[PDB]
């Protein structure tokens, strides 16, 4: 699966950082979910293995990483 900037995807939380949560979308696709981009869910309540529905903000090939945004449209 490939990821486009602005499309809707579900991902799984790998680890909780003090500045966000790293989430995998696909075998070679991982990104970062930041707290100010979160609506109903806070980093403080997220656990390793939780499936979170997010929208892709920026997909940067040069960086191989993606920004995630939390939406009430789950």
């Amino acid at each position: 699966m490939d990821v486009e900037p602005g499309k809707f995807y579900k991902g799984v939380v790998t680890r909780i950082e003090k500045y966000g949560a790293f989430i995998n979308l696909n075998e070679q696709v991982r990104g970062l979910l930041r707290p100010r981009d979160m609506i109903s869910l806070r980093l403080e309540n997220l656990n390793v293995g939780d499936e979170i529905i997010v929208q892709a903000i920026d997909v940067r090939p040069e960086k191989r990483e993606i920004d995630f945004k939390y939406i009430p449209l789950e």
